[PDB]
């Protein structure tokens, strides 16, 4: 086993990700008009509502509503093209290094087959991990398949959604210390913030994390 | 309306897309292993067969269902989304394209996915060729009342390795279309497509004969 795993998700903990979605939406509406990019989001964000963001089923139903439209489809060379390694937080490489010192550290995302992969792949986030990746459509719901990949006698989760950390939570308990890291905007949604229970841990900055080795409890 | 419409495929008709399944796979065997590689290919292969078109996308979440903690397996996306889409252009294709965009509207009718399809006509050039005029469907072939609104003409020229295809969109329009049939990948070269199938109104052994149509 291992004494400790520290387990991150990506989007708004290791990446700025809300920096690439206000990108694509400013791109979308320069390059397919208010109007076409407008609908697409009305219906990414039922999408988003369902899940995480679901940029390729709201492309399929955009799809069936505007058949004529290739051009909107083209979204995706935005992203499959984006500088990922860009919105690294800084400090983020750096709890990277640092942890994996003390034990693996392993990327737990929800995800879709092509852009979430190629997002950790040409982050430099998958290699700094050395291929420790598992992207799920609902990792709160594989937590069984997480723990034989990577078993632990303790795991630290770091995760902007109070929602999740709660979840595993709930599902491991004392085996899990849950950090929630104030960045993005879930973390100053206030659904979120008003309820779920707290994590263990909260830090300013993900590059926070270099200052707490005593909270490991590492031989 | 257009006295003439031309209606184009993209794979294996303006494009080479059997050599790029070819180096597709070739780096699958040497990336991701033999069985992985295997699996998903026996996937894609059954959804080729129902879907009727190549979907890599959909064969890709199916293999995700399947073997959800390969996740590197799904980088073989990244393979096709950076292939070098021009260089399988075949010779004479933008000469038939824009000789014939003389004479009329030329366009790309074809099957595809969301993702993949999209950047692969986007990126080899052929997307800017017909300038824009691009429709990417699930079966084209059930989609022809569309395609009619759109490019209204009174005669469609329809360029397809398909016999199937051809075979459908004539018993749709009839006198109203010229099926035409390249010999080329290897749908030409299939027993089974040739006799499952009616012969397509002209056949042409190259794409870039088709400089030669000026009626
Ligand atoms: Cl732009
Ligand atoms: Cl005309």
């Amino acid at each position: 086993p291992h004494d400790i795993v520290f387990l991150f998700d990506c989007d708004n903990t290791l990446l700025d990700n809300d920096h690439v979605l206000a990108d694509l939406r400013a791109h979308m509406m320069r390059e397919f008009g208010a109007q076409n990019s407008a609908r697409y989001w009305e219906i990414f964000e039922t999408l988003r509502t369902e899940l995480y963001a679901d940029y390729l089923g709201a492309l399929q139903r955009y799809r069936l509503e505007q058949p004529r439209d290739t051009r909107l489809l083209l979204m995706s060379s935005f992203l499959i093209d984006y500088p990922f390694a860009s919105r690294v937080y800084p400090g983020a490489l750096n709890a990277l290094r640092h942890l994996g010192a003390r034990g693996p550290t392993v990327i737990l995302s929800d995800g879709d087959v092509v852009f979430q992969p190629r997002k950790i792949a040409r982050s430099g986030l998958w290699d700094e991990v050395e291929g420790r990746v598992l992207i799920y459509i609902h990792k709160e719901l594989m937590l069984d398949q997480v723990m034989e990949c990577y078993p632990a006698r303790h795991y630290v989760m770091v995760d902007d959604k109070l929602r999740i950390l709660a979840a595993m939570k709930k599902a491991w308990g004392a085996r899990l210390t849950t950090v929630f890291p104030r960045q993005g905007h879930y973390a100053f949604d206030p659904k979120e913030i008003s309820s779920h229970p707290p994590a263990d841990v909260t830090v300013e900055r993900i590059g926070d994390l270099v200052e707490m080795d005593a909270e490991w409890l590492l031989a």
